[PDB]
């Protein structure tokens, strides 16, 4: 059921979704272990993920959440990176795509910080790297990172340094309470609290 429709980089809404890809880039406390050593990306396509059937999925709980939560969604836009990125935009979110170790317990998590989710696109840790080169900080190889829309309910605030949501929550916020660069990673606990909406190709560039 999903096409993917490539957007041209003349595209105000290319534009955009780079810009956010670009600007949410921050240094890691793992001085690059687990997703690379960059500064930047060399963004190679952005594809709008179109699937009729998943976006329903998506709105009939966002419905839900809403309602319970004074007729607010808490709509964000968080990447997500994953393995499974391929089977995510073909057969939606769901417990086979949640991080079971997480600090906030098994669910699905996202980020706003872009390099955040770029540290998981080949695994937990950056797993062993590259699949080609087995290299966490390959410059070479092309990596795959989802915008997401997901719906966070009322969120459950977390200072920090498939589950259930705490009661009477529909996601947890982490909040960073040490690394005063860092911005907050969230999670949800039903795969029909996102929507995979951008498809997004790019290379890590090695810094000058
Ligand atoms: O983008 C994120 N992805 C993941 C992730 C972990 C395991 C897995 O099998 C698939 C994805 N974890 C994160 C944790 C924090 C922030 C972003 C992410
Ligand atoms: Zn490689």
């Amino acid at each position: 059921g999903t096409i993917l429709i490539d957007l041209s980089p003349d595209d105000k809404e290319f534009q955009s979704v780079e810009e956010e890809m670009q600007s949410t880039v921050r240094e890691h406390r793992d001085g690059g272990h687990a997703g690379g050593i960059f500064n930047r990306y060399n963004i190679l396509k952005i594809q709008k993920v179109c699937n009729k059937k998943l976006w329903e999925r998506y709105t009939h709980r966002r419905k839900e959440v809403s309602e319970e939560n004074h007729n607010h969604a808490n709509e964000r836009m968080l990447f997500h990176g994953s393995p499974f990125v391929n089977a995510i935009i073909h057969k939606g979110f769901d417990e086979r795509h949640a991080y079971i170790g997480g600090m906030f317990g098994a669910g699905i998590y996202f980020a706003e910080n872009s390099s955040k989710s770029n540290q998981y696109v080949y695994g937990i840790g950056g797993g062993t790297g590259c699949p080609v080169h087995k290299d966490r900080s390959c410059y070479i190889c092309h990596r795959q990172l989802l915008f997401c829309r997901v719906t966070l309910g009322k969120s459950f605030l977390q200072f920090s340094a498939m589950a259930h949501s705490p009661p009477g929550h529909h996601s947890v916020t982490g909040r960073p309470s040490v690394n005063g660069l860092a911005l907050a990673e969230y999670v949800i606990y039903r795969g029909e609290q996102a929507y995979p909406e951008y498809l997004i190709t790019y290379q890590i560039m090695r810094p000058e």
